């Protein structure tokens, strides 16, 4: 019965990746946030325990973090 809880963090765009990771992982204890640079690619599968945090070259969140 996975994927419950908060599952998207639209207000974290524009935040730093580190700030975002901590907010995500505090608000939903069933996920781990993964910082990844925009354009670098990540597996195209679906996981309820993962939140990709897509960041610019300066480490700013550039897409709304969502479970998947
Ligand atoms: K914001
Ligand atoms: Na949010
Ligand atoms: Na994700």
């Amino acid at each position: 019965s996975r994927c419950q809880g908060k599952s998207s963090w639209p207000q974290l765009v524009g935040s730093t990746g580190a700030a975002a990771k901590a907010v995500i992982e505090r608000e939903n204890p069933r996920v781990r946030a993964v910082i990844i640079k925009v354009g670098s690619g990540a597996t195209k599968d679906f996981r309820c325990d993962r939140v990709r945090v897509w960041v610019t070259e300066r480490g700013i969140v550039a897409r709304p973090p969502t479970i998947g």
